[PDB]
């Protein structure tokens, strides 16, 4: 069926694929290493994206928040730093550290038409305070929706 | 076209504009202003949401 102007169903729509304006979201929690008592996250995580549409679309990450720490024992001060690496198909796009204020990751990616699938890989890493003392850094989870650009409901200029 | 009962697609339906029980979005950055070695934002950004 090709509808060249408004189609109004007064029921229920039971459609498979759905191709419109509406929102994708994914969303995982990064691998959490752990011993004795405590974790903390360290690991990768892989978004993919399929160029299954005929029109552009922007991936927003939405703010993910890390976060290290500073420990001070005996007089000597210690950081365990947060390092979050963010790449669009292999190839760096962000490299950010958090030592004792949070630090927080939100982005768009420009997805086109046709170009092909977009992979979006999330590391993170904790390094110890000392060889004895474990990191002690916070990590939230990685959130990603896809959205259509240039909609006829929501415009942003 | 007008459907007074349900309507099932055994396939892919391509809406352009769908209105109801959906969950629209919207996202830009601020502007940056930058000197030198170093950039901050600064700057306006307008989303506008219509009535229909």
């Amino acid at each position: 069926v090709t509808i060249a102007e408004n189609c109004t169903i007064n029921g229920t729509l039971r459609a498979e694929k759905i191709v419109g304006d509406i929102v994708k979201a994914a969303s995982a929690a990064f691998p959490r290493q752990r011993e004795s008592s405590v974790d903390w996250p360290s690991g990768t995580r892989t978004v993919t994206v399929t160029d299954d549409h005929p029109f552009d679309r922007q991936i927003v990450v939405l703010p993910l928040t890390f976060r290290g720490s500073k420990r001070t024992v005996s007089g000597r001060t210690t950081y365990s730093m947060c390092y979050l690496k963010v790449l669009m198909n292999g190839a760096v796009i962000y490299d950010g550290a958090a030592n004792e204020a949070v630090q927080v990751f939100s982005r768009i990616v420009d997805m086109p038409a046709g170009r092909g699938n977009v992979i979006l890989t999330f590391t993170l890493t904790s390094t110890r305070h000392s060889a004895d003392i474990p990191p002690y850094t916070f990590a939230s989870d990685v959130q990603v929706m896809v959205i259509k650009k240039q909609a006829l409901g929501i415009s942003v200029v």
